[PDB]
This record gives C-alpha cells, sequence and structure tokens, in this order.
C-alpha cells in the first residue's frame, strides 16, 4: 500500500504485547515519514487488538491485521513458539498485499533508534532481502557462537550466520525470484528430520543463502547485549534483547537494565492507557 515505512512483527504473550507497543512507540519517535504496522493477528489479545487503533490515534501510524492459514500440505509445528517462527519467514508473498513493495520485519522486543526509512532506502543489490550478521564484537562469548564451529562452519564457507531479529524484504524481488515457494519447499523437506532448523526462523535463510541472497546489512543494523560489545552499542540504530545463554537473567532485567528510553516509554504507553480508560 501507500505507507513509506511498512513493518510487520509476531508477538505471543502479554510480556511481548507490551513490548511490542514500545517497540512501535520508539519507530513513531524517530521518524516524520508515514508508517503502517502489520500484526500477524491470531496470536495477539483480544485487549491488544483493542488497544492498537488508540496507539495509532496517538503516535500517529495505520495499521492492518493479516490472518493467514497454515496450508495443510505444509508440515507443521505442534510447538507454539515454532508456529510463530514459520509465520516469520514461511509466509512473506503471501500475507501482504501485491501492492505492497516492502516490508521490514522488527522483533518484539526491539527497541528502534533510528529512522526506519533509512532501512528502506539501502540498497540490496537485487537481494530479495536483507539480515544483519551476529556480532563477533563480544569476544567474551566466543564459545557460545556454535555457528563459528561443526556444521554452520563448514557449511556457510565464511558466509556470515545472520540474525533473523531485523531483516528488510523487497518484496517485489522476493516475488520475482520465487523465494515463498521455494523457502516453503525447502521448510518442507528439511523440516521431516525432527533435528534440523532448530532456529526456524533464522536456520532457513542462513541456509538458503547460496541460492536465496542476502545482502548482509551494515552491524550498527542489529545490536544484542548477548553477542555484541558495550563499546559499539553508540552506533546501534536498534536494539534487541536476545537469549544470554551464559547469564540466563530475565527479559524484563534486560530491558530496564540496558536502555534507558525502555522505562520511558512503558511509563508513557501506561500514561496513554489511564487516559483512555478514563
Ligand atoms: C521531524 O520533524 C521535526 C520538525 O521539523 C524535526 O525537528 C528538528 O529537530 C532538530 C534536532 O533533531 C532541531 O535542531 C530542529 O530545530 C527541529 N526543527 C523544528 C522545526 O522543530 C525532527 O528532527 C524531525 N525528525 C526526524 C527523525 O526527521
Ligand atoms: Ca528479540
Amino acid at each position: 500500500e501507500h505507507a513509506e515505512i511498512n513493518i510487520f512483527s509476531v508477538a505471543s504473550g502479554h510480556l511481548y504485547e507490551r513490548m511490542l507497543n514500545i517497540m512501535m512507540a520508539s519507530v513513531m519517535h524517530h521518524t516524520n515519514h508515514t508508517v503502517k504496522f502489520w500484526f500477524i493477528e491470531q496470536f495477539l489479545s483480544p485487549s491488544f487488538k483493542d488497544f492498537i487503533p488508540h496507539m495509532a490515534a496517538e503516535y500517529g501510524f495505520k495499521y492492518e491485521m493479516v490472518t493467514y492459514k497454515w496450508p495443510h500440505w505444509l508440515r507443521q509445528q505442534k510447538e507454539k513458539q515454532r508456529e510463530i517462527w514459520g509465520y516469520k519467514i514461511l509466509f512473506l508473498d503471501v500475507l501482504f498485499p501485491l501492492s505492497l513493495d516492502k516490508v521490514i520485519f522488527v522483533d518484539a522486543d526491539q527497541i528502534v533508534r533510528t529512522d526506519m526509512y533509512d532501512l528502506v532506502e539501502h540498497p540490496l543489490d537485487g537481494a530479495p532481502y536483507g539480515f544483519a550478521p551476529m556480532c563477533d564484537s563480544r569476544v567474551e562469548m566466543e564459545g557460545y557462537r556454535f555457528w563459528k564451529t561443526g556444521y554452520w562452519a563448514n557449511y556457510l564457507k565464511g558466509k556470515p550466520y545472520h540474525i533473523s531479529a531485523l531483516y528488510v524484504v523487497d518484496l517485489q524481488r522476493f516475488r520475482e525470484l520465487a523465494a515463498g515457494d521455494r523457502l516453503r519447499q525447502q521448510y518442507h523437506a528439511l523440516s521431516a528430520d525432527p533435528n534440523s532448523l532448530a532456529n526456524l526462523d533464522q536456520d532457513l535463510p542462513n541456509h538458503m543463502q547460496f541460492t536465496i541472497p542476502i545482502a548482509t546489512l551494515p552491524q550498527e543494523w542489529l545490536w544484542c547485549e548477548t553477542w555484541c560489545s558495550d563499546e559499539t552499542l553508540k552506533d546501534a540504530r536498534t536494539i534487541d534483547l536476545c537469549n544470554n545463554p551464559m547469564t540466563k537473567e530475565p527479559k524484563l532485567d534486560r530491558a530496564r537494565r540496558q536502555v534507558p528510553e525502555w522505562t520511558k516509554y512503558d511509563e508513557e504507553i501506561a500514561e496513554l492507557a489511564r487516559r483512555v480508560r478514563e
């Protein structure tokens, strides 16, 4: 459709819905371009869906709910987490109208600190999608970078192992290449082995990057404390909260501690909620 910036996300649970409102507020506080948010409807709570028109009127954004049913032929995922990961990567060509030329996935737990139109304008050199690589800058976490040894090191041949927390999809090129049909057919064949695609949303594009190119985004597009150094935080365009296998610190504790403006957005959205309620 007509918005300059089009973002979709997936959220399941009260905690992720609370963070999704914060992510949306952070996008609008950093851009003057028109924005439309797209929601994978079936995982959201009724209260979240009822509150979105109030967020839209307060922050000045458009929105649309997409309800796409998992195709009968396509191998299902019994685990809700894996089903949600399937919705991130398997249906990019069918979730959005043919008129939409580009969409960006932003994780529900992200904090945006840049004008997202800079990602819309980032050149992809013919790639149907662009992902940031996993950071190598936090050196003390090298033992946990599973992609630097074993299966992935041999498979990648020096190519980056990309994180799936943020990605830009040129829907025109994605369509042109039949990337959706190709990703669903590879997923269907690979998923017959239950050990394959452990990190479904991330492993599938990384696996297919020799035939479905990935434009490797600048590292500054995605900063996560687990893999990225403190020194590179000042250059981060977006901040992602991702699992830390070494510390196992809780999600809300990480959010409040890392990002000074997280509490500001959280309190601002709670103030908007009290204003609408009364
Ligand atoms: C959105 O538009 C406003 C208003 O034009 C911009 O405000 C300017 O902000 C800079 C600092 O960032 C100030 O030095 C200017 O004096 C402001 N101008 C006015 C007229 O208020 C704002 O920067 C814009 N934001 C984005 C992300 O484009
Ligand atoms: Ca995340």
